[PDB]
RNA sequence: GAUCUGAGUCCGGUAGCGCUAGUUUUAGUACUCUGGAAACAGAAUCUACUAAAACAAGGCAAAAUGCCGUGUUUAUCUCGUCAACUUGUUGGCGAGAU
DNA sequence: CAGATCCGCTAGCGCTACCGGACTCAGATCT
DNA sequence: TAGCGGATCTGA
C-alpha cells in the first residue's frame, strides 16, 4: 500500500524490527520478537546423552552375551549365585590355580564389565603424575610388565583399601592378556573348547569402529562405509549435484600443479604465460621425479635464472613451494611398473579408495574389487599407505575439464570457469510468496545465528504480508561477524532477484551505526527491556535515513512497542532430574528425603557446622550410632569460631576424620547423611530396586502445560507433566488415565470445562494483569511462575531496587476472579483467543 | 572491499566409537551395642570398601543382534477441501479475533 | 494465606570422519 | 547453566 524502509536488529535472543515510512520519515510500527537463545550446549548434551545410553546398552548387551556363553557351557546357571565372591581374588587365583565354575563365571563377568581403554594402547603419553588417562595407564603399564591387571588391583585393594577410582584405568590389551592367561589355565580343568576362548576374547575386545556406527536400524546409522563417507563429504563448489573429489586424487594434484605453473611469470619470454611444451616438460621432469618440487630444480628445467621466476606462491619466509602429487610418488615407490603410473584414472581410483576407507583390510578388499593390473602385494603396500584425508573443493569432472583446458592456456581457474560459463543458480524456488526458511538451514551458521536468522526471516515475511513490499530491508547482527550477515543478504538478494520484486538489502556499518547512536541523544541504561532492541532497530532504519533521504523523530517518544514471545509447545523434553534420592520415614509419619553432605574437609564449605547448630537430630548419625556423632561434635564445639572445624582438625592431626573406633581402626568418613525436607512431588523408582526397604525417588518433574478449569466459580488448574506425554506412531498423545487422575486430585466437577491451555511463554491475563507463563511452580500449592511481557522481572526489580528476590509466583486459587488466554503473532499484535476443547494429540513431523 | 583456487596454523560445529567415574538399592565384610557367668550371632543400618543392577518415564525387537527416548523448527480459533494407515490432530488456501 | 527465604539441579577425558569460519600468503575476476 | 521446581516459614 505505502512504501517504507524496514530496519532489523538481529540478536542472540531477539529480533527487533522497526518500520519507518519513506514519506513522512516517522515510524509506522516497531516491535520485538523474543525467543530463548539457541545453545550448542543443548544439542551437545542431547548427543552426549545419546552416546552414553548406547554405551550403557552396549555394556549390558556384552554382559548378557557373556552370560549366554557361560550358560551354553553350563559354567553359570540360574541356580548359582555370583554374590559372595570377590572377583579380584578370584581372578588372581585363576591366573595360577583352579577355581570353581561359579567363581569362574564371576571372574569372566567382571572382566567383561570393565574392558579398559583402546584409544591409549594405540597412543599413550606420560608426563610425571597427572589426572589424565593417557598418563595414568602409562604408570599402570609400568606396573603391569611385572604383574597382571588383577594382581596389581588386588595389591592396591590391600594397600589403600579400595580399587575403584582414577587409579583403576587400564588398557584393553592388559585385560586381554590377563583373561587369555586365565582362560589358558582354566581350560585344563573345565570343559572349554578353543572356540569358546576365542568367542570370549572377541566379546572382551570387540567394540564398534567410528566408521561403522550404530546398527543401521538407527536413524543415525549407515548401510556401508562408502555411503557413510558419501553423506559426510561436501559437494562441488561449481556443480552442486557433484560430490567433491578427494584432494589427493592424481587429477586434482595435476590440476593444482598446472594452476601453480600458470601463475608462473617469466621475463625472458617477454610474455606472462608459460609455454605448453615447456610446462609439460617441467611437470614431466620435475614433478614426476621429486616428491616435492623445488623452484631451483624447476629453474634447471626452464633453463632460466631463479630471479627471473616470479608469481610462485610462498608462505611467509619459507621457500617457494609448489603442489606435489603425493599419490603418484607413493604408487611409484611400491610399483616401478609404468602402466599404473601412466594410467591417471587408476591413481584417481586408488586415492579415492585410500581416502574413503579407514581400515587397511577394507582398502585391500576394494583394491581387489578394482580388478586393476597390479598384484596383491602392491595392494597390501597401498593398504599400508597413510596420509590421505580431506576433499578437494572441486569435483573430479570439473577438475578434468579444467586441467584439459589448463594444459594449453595459462589462465587461472576463475577465468577458465568463466569461459566455461558456469553461472550460479539461486536455490530459492520463488513459487512461495514468503522467503523460504530452508535457505537459512542451507547456510552453515552457529546455532544461535541460525535460530536468529529463522526468526528474522519469519519477521520479514510477516511484515511484508501485513504492510507490503519494503522499499529497503536493513539488517544488523550481534553474533557471527560480517560473514553471517553477508550470507543473510545473499539469501535475501537472491530471493528478491529471482522473484523480480527486487528490494535493496543493506547492512549499515558498525562504525557508522556507532556514529549515528552518538549523534543526538539515545541513552542506553541497564534494565531497559526489550524496547531497547526495538529502539535499536528503529535507530538502524534511522541510520539508513541519514545515508539516503532528525527533527520531530517519533523514535524519541514511541510507547507502542509490541512484544512477541516464542511459545514452546515441543513435547518430549527433559522430564525429570537425573539424581536419585533415598527417603526415610520420620517419627511423626512423614516421608523425608535423605541428603548427603559432601566436601566435609573444605574451608569454603561450612554446612556441616550449620547443620549441627540448627538441629543435630537432622543428622542420621545422631539418631543411629551416636558415639561417633558425639566425637564429631566434640571436635565441632572445640574449634568454635573457626568456620569449618573439619578441615582444621584434619590439618592438625594430618588425617581426615574417622568414624569412632575403640581399636582406632574405624573407616574414614567422606560424606554424612542428614534428613531433608519432606517431598510430595516425586517419581517412584522403587520398582527398579527390588526389596528396597525405603522408597527411592527422582525429583523435580518438569511440566509440559497446565489447563485452567472453572467449576462453580472457583478456578481450577491441572498440570500435564512431560511424563504424561507418550509417543505412538507419528504423534505424541497425553495419557488419558494420567489426565483423569490429575483431574481427580484437583477435584474438578464433571460438568466443568476448561477456559484454556497454557504452554511455556504463553500469555495469560490473571485478574486483569497480563503476564507470560514460565511454568507451574507448585502443582499442589496451585501456584504458577509468570514473568512480565515488556521487561523481565529481574530487570524491573533492579530498577525498583528492592530486597525481594526476582521471582513472581501467582496463585490460581478460589480467590482469583478471572483467567484469560492471549496470543500474539510474530509481529507482536495481541489478540484475545478462543480455545478448542481438550487437546490430547500433538503432531510430530 | 567482495567471490574463486591451495598452502598452512588457530577456533567452532555435526555425527560416531569408547574410558574411568557419579547417584541409588540389595548382598557381603569391616565397626556399633547386646546377651557373655561361655560358645553363637540377635539386633542397629550410621560410616567405609567390594560386587550386580537401575539410571531421564518408557517404547520397539526377537536373541541369527541390536535400535529409539533430554535438540531443530511452533500464536489461537472456525471454514470447505486433502493426507494421514479414516473423530478432534496435521500438507495448503481462505477468514475472524486489539 | 501470601510472599519471602532457602535450596538443590551427573562428570571428567580421548580418540575419529567430514563440514565451516577467522586470520596470511601467492595469484585470478567484479564493484 | 543461572533459570527453574519446590519446600519452609514467618507473619497469624
Amino acid at each position: 500500500k505505502r512504501n517504507y524502509i524496514l530496519g532489523l536488529a538481529i540478536g542472540i535472543t531477539s529480533v527487533g524490527y522497526g518500520i519507518i515510512d519513506y514519506e513522512t520519515r516517522d515510524v509506522i510500527d516497531a516491535g520485538v520478537r523474543l525467543f530463548k537463545e539457541a545453545n550448542v550446549e543443548n544439542n551437545e548434551g542431547r548427543r552426549s546423552k545419546r552416546g552414553a545410553r548406547r554405551l550403557k546398552r552396549r555394556r549390558r548387551h556384552r554382559i548378557q552375551r557373556v552370560k549366554k556363553l557361560l550358560f551354553d557351557y553350563n559354567l553359570l546357571t540360574d541356580h548359582s549365585e555370583l554374590s559372595g565372591i570377590n572377583p579380584y581374588e578370584a581372578r588372581v587365583k585363576g591366573l595360577s590355580q583352579k577355581l570353581s565354575e561359579e567363581e569362574f563365571s564371576a571372574a569372566l563377568l567382571h572382566l567383561a564389565k570393565r574392558r579398559g581403554v583402546h584409544n591409549v594402547n594405540e597412543v599413550e603419553e606420560d608426563t610425571g603424575n597427572e589426572l589424565s588417562t593417557k598418563e595414568q595407564i602409562s604408570r599402570n603399564s609400568k606396573a603391569l610388565e611385572e604383574k597382571y591387571v588383577a594382581e596389581l588391583q588386588l595389591e592396591r585393594l590391600k594397600k589403600d583399601g579400595e580399587v575403584r577410582g582414577s587409579i583403576n584405568r587400564f588398557k584393553t590389551s592388559d585385560y586381554v592378556k590377563e583373561a587369555k592367561q586365565l582362560l589358558k589355565v582354566q581350560k585344563a580343568y573345565h570343559q572349554l573348547d578353543q572356540s569358546f576362548i576365542d568367542t570370549y576374547i572377541d566379546l572382551l575386545e570387540t567394540r564398534r569402529t567410528y566408521y561403522e556406527g550404530p546398527g543401521e536400524g538407527s536413524p543415525f546409522g549407515w548401510k556401508d562405509i562408502k555411503e557413510w563417507y558419501e553423506m559426510l563429504m561436501g559437494h562441488c563448489t561449481y556443480f552442486p549435484e557433484e560430490l567433491r573429489s578427494v584432494k589427493y586424487a592424481y587429477n586434482a594434484d595435476l590440476y593444482n600443479a598446472l594452476n601453480d605453473l600458470n601463475n608462473l611469470v617469466i621475463t625472458r619470454d617477454e610474455n606472462e604465460k608459460l609455454e605448453y611444451y615447456e610446462k609439460f616438460q617441467i611437470i614431466e621432469n620435475v614433478f614426476k621425479q621429486k616428491k616435492k618440487p623445488t623452484l631451483k630444480q624447476i629453474a634447471k628445467e626452464i633453463l632460466v635464472n631463479e630471479e627471473d621466476i616470479k608469481g610462485y606462491r610462498v608462505t611467509s619466509t619459507g621457500k617457494p613451494e609448489f603442489t606435489n602429487l603425493k599419490v603418484y610418488h607413493d604408487i611409484k615407490d611400491i610399483t616401478a611398473r609404468k602402466e599404473i603410473i601412466e594410467n591417471a584414472e587408476l591413481l584417481d581410483q586408488i586415492a579415492k579408495i585410500l581416502t574413503i576407507y579407514q581400515s587397511s583390510e577394507d582398502i585391500q578388499e576394494e583394491l581387489t574389487n578394482l580388478n586393476s593390473e597390479l598384484t596383491q602385494e602392491e595392494i597390501e603396500q597401498i593398504s599400508n599407505l597413510k596420509g590421505y584425508t580431506g576433499t578437494h573443493n572441486l569435483s573430479l569432472k570439473a577438475i578434468n575439464l579444467i586441467l584439459d583446458e589448463l594444459w594449453h592456456t595459462n589462465d587461472n581457474q576463475i577465468a577458465i570457469f568463466n569461459r566455461l560459463k558456469l553461472v550460479p543458480k539461486k536455490v530459492d524456488l520463488s513459487q512461495q510468496k514468503e522467503i523460504p526458511t530452508t535457505l537459512v538451514d542451507d547456510f552453515i551458521l552457529s546455532p544461535v545465528v541460525k535460530r536468529s536468522f529463522i526468526q528474522s526471516i519469519k519477521v520479514i515475511n510477516a511484515i511484508i504480508k501485513k504492510y507490503g513490499l519494503p522499499n529497503d530491508i536493513i539488517i544488523e547482527l550481534a553474533r557471527g561477524g560480517s560473514y553471517a550477515t553477508r550470507g543473510l543478504m545473499n539469501l535475501l538478494r537472491s530471493y528478491f532477484r529471482v522473484n523480480n520484486l527486487d528490494v535493496k538489502v543493506k547492512s549499515i556499518n558498525g562504525g557508522f551505526t556507532s556514529f549515528l547512536r552518538r549523534k543526538w541523544k539515545f541513552k542506553k541504561e541497564r534494565n531497559k527491556g526489550y524496547k531497547h532492541h526495538a529502539e535499536d532497530a528503529l535507530i538502524i532504519a534511522n541510520a539508513d535515513f541519514i545515508f539516503k533521504e532528525h527533527q520531530i523523530k517519533h523514535i524519541k517518544d514511541f510507547k507502542d512497542y509490541k512484544y512477541s514471545h516464542r511459545v514452546d509447545k515441543k513435547p518430549n523434553r527433559e522430564l525429570i532430574n537425573d539424581t536419585l534420592y533415598s527417603t526415610r520415614k520420620d517419627d511423626k509419619g512423614n516421608t523425608l528425603i535423605v541428603n548427603n553432605l559432601n566436601g566435609l574437609y573444605d574451608k569454603d564449605n561450612d554446612k556441616l557446622k550449620k547443620l549441627i547448630n540448627k538441629s543435630p537430630e537432622k543428622l542420621l548419625m545422631y539418631h543411629h550410632d551416636p558415639q561417633t556423632y558425639q566425637k564429631l561434635k566434640l571436635i565441632m564445639e572445640q574449634y568454635g569460631d573457626e568456620k569449618n572445624p573439619l578441615y582444621k582438625y584434619y590439618e592438625e592431626t594430618g588425617n581426615y576424620l574417622t568414624k569412632y573406633s575403640k581399636k582406632d581402626n574405624g573407616p574414614v568418613i567422606k560424606k554424612i547423611k542428614y534428613y531433608g525436607n519432606k517431598l510430595n512431588a516425586h517419581l517412584d523408582i522403587t520398582d527398579d530396586y527390588p526389596n528396597s526397604r525405603n522408597k527411592v525417588v527422582k525429583l523435580s518433574l518438569k511440566p509440559y502445560r497446565f489447563d485452567v478449569y472453572l467449576d462453580n466459580g472457583v478456578y481450577k488448574f491441572v498440570t500435564v507433566k512431560n511424563l504424561d506425554v507418550i509417543k505412538k506412531e507419528n504423534y505424541y498423545e497425553v495419557n488419558s488415565k494420567c489426565y483423569e487422575e490429575a483431574k481427580k486430585l484437583k477435584k474438578i466437577s464433571n460438568q466443568a470445562e476448561f477456559i484454556a491451555s497454557f504452554y511455556n511463554n504463553d500469555l495469560i491475563k490473571i485478574n486483569g494483569e497480563l503476564y507470560r507463563v514460565i511454568g507451574v511452580n507448585n502443582d499442589l500449592l496451585n501456584r504458577i511462575e509468570v514473568n512480565m511481557i515488556d521487561i523481565t522481572y529481574r530487570e524491573y526489580l533492579e530498577n525498583m531496587n528492592d530486597k525481594r528476590p526476582p521471582r513472581i509466583i501467582k496463585t490460581i486459587a478460589s480467590k482469583t476472579q478471572s483467567i484469560k488466554k492471549y496470543s500474539t503473532d510474530i509481529l507482536g499484535n495481541l489478540y484475545e483467543v478462543k480455545s478448542k476443547k481438550h487437546p490430547q494429540i500433538i503432531k510430530k513431523g
